[PDB]
């Protein structure tokens, strides 16, 4: 056959070969010899190469390619390297390549909306101050009063000697995780650090499972600086179950918007070490992972009790009966406070649909089966039975160390 | 060049060192990992894999470097020198065997694995002889629903001639009838083994539970059509704990997971029909066998009987059914004495068997989308861990359908 992977749906009995994969610059971590896919991280004229491509994918998007226009803004990105080492988007080609990044992420299921983002320039933002401003009008807008936008906010690009711009917060919404004296945790376990971080920085802490964090936001060369969001601003649902009565009287509530906040934006070459992003969730994050995973709220043993559910036993599937109704409510709260959400029923089936679509439109799209499948009910689900082909490529979302 | 393995539950790291002793390369690259994919795109070497078994095995018995060991490696090289090619002494096949299992990344059950009946069928000349073998095979490791694993070593591939084969996936397999209307009665999965059954002979029936017969094939000749006997099949009935009505839908299951078109691999040798059984894990039934769409469908049926809306993706019918059917595997495996692993229960094992496999030889290589079972992933802890997948032999490889 045809000399590319070739991709099976073992579902449906199709069949297609992945031909984009062919336009990877970069190298994920698996070899012939084992495979590392499973793997959450692994660990000049090299810029002007990269600018070069984003150009011609500029120029590609628009129809443009070979035109004067397209040579001409070539002529002009290399000028500007060879004078000062790094070089400027224009203002349609960040909106391009932004899209593009989110476009190209491995493990978003989402991207059936990648289109449609909304791009806010913050390219000319100059201080901490500042890009508190800039947060808030991103989380007002993304927010909308529960009829989320999608939406994401480039502040300034690294530059060579001089520090980045960086939030250190990994959300732009998280909740605080309190060390106790019995060695416990109260509120969400993962976010134990930012929390102490918060605290030397000068936060006074609170003592609840669900105290929203400030932000610490760093300005270039400086000590990064202290902003508590204004609590109209953090749109919440508290939770509670269709038929199950009792469960509202648990106090559980989670915030609307999960917005990504220290995963570097790489277009062209440029890195911009602060880009916020933002979109809706689908149900099984909260309900499923942050929820019920061990080592964060893990209420499942609470609830299968308040189910009056046989926890004594693994094979009374009482963790797969709690995980459903918690499940449930996650939707069900959400519906009701007339808040965006998506279930992974439809979530995956659209992202199928997203599939067949770049089939036709480049040849393939890469995809982290692990990532994709969902954390309860994979194969009740259509990707599940989806092969997929999992590639880097630019413009990308990269993960970053830790400012500390 | 060693991978560092972590687990997001509890924060530990391990450095796998086991996967240089890989010599065989799977499907990716470092341009894309292909680990999704579910098969492959498809003398003096054969020698040295030979040579290396026979190092694995003195070692297994802490007599490497030895007299027994040495003329054990003479024979070999002599053989092969001679005949290019050689044969495997009993005790050697049986080492052999279980390290296959051992190395099986996709098998969630490998706690088991020291644990091996060891039929040696080598001496089988007819297909005839195999319907027999494989009958003892059946009554032996199905032991009245006290199930036992064990495998049966059919004759090996030779240069000349053609294979030993079993044409069935499982020993124990329901038919697939197409219908005028092509909705498929009974199971999908198995519609064209179905077909090759009638084309040679079979009568059929025309329930969705009917048991297929087996199709043995020895050397050059077309294959032979054997009817287990209804006897040696275990069945069981599924039922509900508390739903009245799912006895009702005539839902059942057999109850002997038997493999038998893999081919199994030894320090070089290739054993085209080699069939093993464990016991099942009661996804595979629950989940995959009677919800995948492309096999009984049974969930809309069920959520039906149960009485949710089915309007909709996010009242959750779909999962709520689900761990119903689940719960009546297990229940019903229960109520009837059968080997039955849950799937909660199962990974925790396997994770053990990680730390045990990490104490012994510095990793275990596995497939994570595998191993994840397919409801409830995030609730086992095998959903957290990090894993390396790669090729050691000996080995239990995907082969060609004879026909
Ligand atoms: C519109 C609704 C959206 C949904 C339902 C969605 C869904 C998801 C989900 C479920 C994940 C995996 C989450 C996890 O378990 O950590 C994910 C990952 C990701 N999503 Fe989306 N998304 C949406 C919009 C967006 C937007 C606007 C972006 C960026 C512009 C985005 C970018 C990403 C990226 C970059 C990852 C990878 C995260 C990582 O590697 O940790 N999504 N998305
Ligand atoms: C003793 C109880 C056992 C249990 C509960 C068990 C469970 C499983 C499960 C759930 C799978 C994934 C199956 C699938 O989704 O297709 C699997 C795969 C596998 N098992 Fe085990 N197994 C057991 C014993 C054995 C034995 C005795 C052998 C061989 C001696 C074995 C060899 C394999 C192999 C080679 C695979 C991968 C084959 C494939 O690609 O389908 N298992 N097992
Ligand atoms: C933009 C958007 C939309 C959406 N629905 N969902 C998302 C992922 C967010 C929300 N809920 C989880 C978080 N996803 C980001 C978490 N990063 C995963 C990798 C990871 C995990 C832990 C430690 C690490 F070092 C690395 C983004
Ligand atoms: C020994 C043992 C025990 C156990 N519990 N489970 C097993 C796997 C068997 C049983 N339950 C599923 C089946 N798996 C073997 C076949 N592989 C499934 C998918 C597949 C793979 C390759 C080609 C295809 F066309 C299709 C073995
Ligand atoms: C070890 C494993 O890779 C890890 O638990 C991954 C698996 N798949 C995932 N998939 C998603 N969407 N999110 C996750 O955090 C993870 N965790
Ligand atoms: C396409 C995908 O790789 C395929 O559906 C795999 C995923 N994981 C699996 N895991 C198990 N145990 N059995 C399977 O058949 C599969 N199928
Ligand atoms: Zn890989």
């Amino acid at each position: 056959g045809p000399k590319f992977p070739r991709v099976k749906n073992w579902e449906l009995g199709s069949i297609t070969y992945d031909t984009l994969c062919a336009q990877s610059q970069q190298d994920g971590p698996c070899t012939p010899r084992r495979c590392l896919g499973s793997l959450v991280l692994p660990r000049a004229e090299q810029l002007l190469s990269q600018a070069r491509d984003f150009i011609n994918q500029y120029y590609s998007s628009i129809k443009r390619s070979g035109s004067q226009a397209h040579e001409e803004r070539l002529q002009e990105v290399e000028a500007e390297v060879a004078s000062t080492g790094t070089y400027h988007l224009r203002e349609s080609e960040l909106v391009f390549g932004a899209k593009q990044a989110w476009r190209n992420a491995p493990r978003c299921v989402g991207r059936i909306q990648w289109g449609k983002l909304q791009v806010f320039d913050a390219r000319d933002c100059s201080s901490a101050q500042e890009m508190f401003t800039y947060i808030c009008n991103h989380i007002k807008y993304a927010t909308n009063r529960g009829n989320l936008r999608s939406a994401i906010t480039v502040f300034p690009q690294r530059a060579p000697g001089r520090g980045d711009f960086r939030i250190w917060n990994s959300q732009l919404v998280r909740y605080a995780g309190y060390r106790q004296q019995d060695g416990s945790v109260r509120g969400d376990p993962a976010n134990v650090e930012i929390t102490e971080l918060c605290i030397q920085h000068g936060w006074t802490p609170g003592n609840g499972r669900f105290d929203v964090l400030p932000l610490l936001l760093q300005a270039p060369d400086e000590a990064p600086e202290l902003f508590v969001l204004p609590p109209e601003l953090v749109l919440e649902v508290p939770l509670e179950h269709p038929t199950l009565e009792w469960f509202a009287a648990l106090g559980l509530r989670w915030y609307a918007l999960p917005a990504v906040s220290n995963m570097l934006l790489e277009i062209g070459g440029l890195e911009f070490s602060a880009a916020p992003f933002s979109g809706w969730y689908m149900s099984t994050e909260i309900g499923t992972r942050n929820l019920c995973d061990p080592h964060r709220y893990n209420i499942l043993e609470d609830v299968a009790v308040c189910m009056d559910l046989d926890t004594r036993t693994t094979s009374s599937l009482w963790k797969d009966k709690a995980a459903v109704e918690i499940n449930l409510a996650v939707l069900h709260s959400f519906q009701l406070a007339k808040v965006t959400i998506v279930d992974h029923h439809a979530a995956t089936v659209s992202f199928m649909k997203h599939l067949d679509n770049e089939q036709k439109a480049r040849g393939g799209c890469p995809a982290d089966w692990a990532w994709i499948v969902p954390p309860i009910s994979g194969s009740l689900t259509p990707v599940f039975h989806q092969e997929m082909v999992n590639y880097i490529l630019s413009p990308a979302f990269r993960y970053q160390p830790d400012p500390w």
